[PDB]
């Protein structure tokens, strides 16, 4: 392989790698726009050890303490239907609601799974709500409490539009405590220092400093109360051993156990209260589009790849002539029931027919009689084109041309000349028609042509009548050329019946479809029955960038 | 046509020194 090939190859396929890159880019572009933001806030502890301080932090003591002081276990969210409602929502700018809920009691179904129960609020007014659990309506307002079928429920300052729903579930603490642990994350950033960073991360920028905030407080005062506490116990002895010397020794004791009890400040001390930073940590739009890109890019270029090596169809007659296979003529695609050569006599596909037919004008001198067969591979490769159109621009100079449709099985000339479809080649071959009552004029054109007729259901049988060559003998005479189209060579075999008496033949071969295996193995079948192919037309050529095969398929004039 | 960016620099004592290095990028 080299550059120019692979270079081409992208050029060509350019319409597909866009597309997937486009698309692969356009839902990075979506979720790094709909995801919901992450934020994150810190703290630092200064420790007068660090090891047994972590594992104390994140014990279930006072993350439970934490919870019960701030009631985690009442969890609120704005109901949006889709996964992105949230995130569209806060596109529009459109603030989001909250509610201070200080008192919630929900009847704990509490089944094999739905261990958490929950109820959805819609917000009325500024005052009441409407509560339902499932299907049971009930009616709320701010302030009053409410007790009934076993939910009560406390609701202060409603901070939202009316129409909004709220999912409110009262999950266990032991789920709380695992909520909260699994975004706690704790630091030593020293590995001697006593210094600890906290940090906390969550979707509520002042929630997760106030839920920092209480930890810090709870663990410090947590801890002096251990130091308070062995001087209290030195203390409480020294007081109860208390029965004169000795009476002021224990008094000043006690004085002294007594300001040590008090001075409390001890092995911890809060250096930096939590605060959060503005700029959410995920998600991280940049690297999420350039992996969105990159990946657009590379899922591209494979595919790209695959399909080149997955390619099997002709590209340029060189691949024909390496076989040995003379290739006449490479017809274009006409992007424009009517004769291409009369409706639009100046198209390329007509020009490059003109080139076959000069080409033809010089291959059939020395053939055995003025009779020429295209025949083909496979089906819709282009025969009836080739041959039509070959035939109008061969008889636009003056010369007699006879075009007979031998495809007795799908043949359409006829439809396409305008017909009599009355007494075509079946009706003379099968014995119940004369030469002469076949032979149709083409509007036009300037040639005649044989059209099928009605479709016999022994075709190949029928073109075995001495009949046939009859005609061919007596057409040879009153016509300068005759043409004779037919079915393709791999799936019947009129076309090597016919080819006995025909003077050259040529196969068809469309651009892309076929491969160079279906024209090897067509010429071979010819050449079995006994048929010699003169070579070969390249048809339905398209440009391709990656090809360095270039023909003259454009206007000149 | 970039800024220039000017470098000033002060010497510190300590009488240790891993603990002081975070307190000095504290937010106190
Ligand atoms: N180079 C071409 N440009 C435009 N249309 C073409 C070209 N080659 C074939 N066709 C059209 O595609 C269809 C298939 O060709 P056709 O000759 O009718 O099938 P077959 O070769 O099996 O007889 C036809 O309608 C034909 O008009
Ligand atoms: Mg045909």
């Amino acid at each position: 392989i080299d550059l120019g090939r692979v270079i081409g190859e992208l050029i060509d396929h350019r319409k597909l790698i866009i597309s997937i890159t486009s698309v692969f880019t356009l839902f990075a572009i979506l979720y790094a726009l709909l995801a919901t933001p992450i934020y994150e806030t810190d703290a630092l502890i200064q420790i007068e050890q660090s090891a047994p301080e972590t594992a104390l932090l994140q014990s279930r003591m006072i993350l439970g303490k934490t919870i019960d002081d701030l009631n985690l276990q009442i969890q609120i969210e704005q109901k949006y239907f889709p996964v992105i409602g949230r995130g569209l929502a806060r596109l529009m700018g459109e603030k989001p609601g909250n509610i201070d809920i200080t008192r919630l009691y929900l009847p704990d179904s509490d089944d094999i799974s739905n261990n958490t129960p929950s109820i959805i609020l819609t917000v009325k007014d500024k005052e009441n709500y409407s509560i339902n659990s499932d299907g049971i309506q009930l009616n709320g307002v701010v302030g009053t409490l409410l007790n009934e079928k076993g939910i009560s429920l406390l609701v202060n300052e409603i901070d939202a539009k009316p129409g909004d729903q709220f999912v409110i579930t009262q999950l266990p603490r032991l789920k709380a405590i695992s909520d909260l642990l699994k975004s706690f994350s704790v630091a030593d950033l020293g590995k001697d220092t006593g210094m600890l960073t906290l940090t906390l991360t969550g979707d509520n920028p002042k929630r997760i400093s106030h839920i920092l905030d209480s930890i810090s407080q709870n663990y410090l005062a947590q801890n002096i109360a251990r130091q308070a506490a062995q001087d209290a116990k030195s203390l409480e002895f020294l007081n109860q051993q208390l029965p004169r010397a000795v009476y002021l020794q224990l008094l000043n004791r006690q004085q002294e156990l007594n300001i040590a009890k008090s001075s409390a400040i001890g092995n911890v001390r809060i250096i930096d209260n939590a605060v959060t930073d503005p700029n959410p940590v995920r998600p991280k739009k940049t690297i999420i589009i350039v992996i969105g890109v990159v990946l657009g890019l590379i899922v591209s270029v494979v595919l790209v790849l695959f399909q080149v090596f997955l390619r099997r169809g002709i590209e340029s007659p060189e691949q024909l002539e390496e076989i040995g296979i003379n290739v006449y003529a490479s017809i274009p695609i006409s992007e424009w029931d009517t004769l291409l050569a009369v409706g639009n006599p100046a198209d390329l596909a007509v020009e490059a027919i003109r080139g076959l037919r000069t080409s033809l004008h010089f291959a059939m001198m020395e053939a055995k009689n003025n009779v020429l067969m295209i025949s083909g591979a496979s089906p819709s490769a282009g025969m009836t084109f080739i041959s039509s159109n070959l035939a109008a621009t061969i008889a636009i100079t003056g010369k007699k041309v006879l075009f007979i449709d031998a495809d007795l099985r799908k043949g359409y000339a006829h439809k396409m000349f305008g017909h009599k479809n009355d007494k075509g080649l079946s009706e003379f071959l099968s014995g119940q028609a004369a030469a002469e009552m076949i032979i149709d004029k083409v509007e036009g054109g300037g040639f005649d042509y044989i059209g099928r007729g009605q479709i016999p259901p022994n075709p190949a049988e029928l073109l075995m009548h001495p009949r046939f060559e009859q005609l061919l003998n007596w057409a040879s005479q009153n016509y300068d050329l005759i043409i004779i189209d037919t079915p393709p060579i791999l799936a019947v075999t009129d076309a090597a019946i016919i080819g006995r008496y025909a003077g050259t033949c040529l196969l068809v071969a469309r651009f892309e479809k076929n491969t160079v295996k279906e024209i090897d193995v067509s010429m071979k079948r010819f050449e079995q029955s006994g048929v010699v192919v003169k070579g070969c037309i390249l048809n339905g050529v398209v440009k391709k960038a990656s090809s360095y095969y270039r023909y003259g398929h454009y206007h000149y004039g």
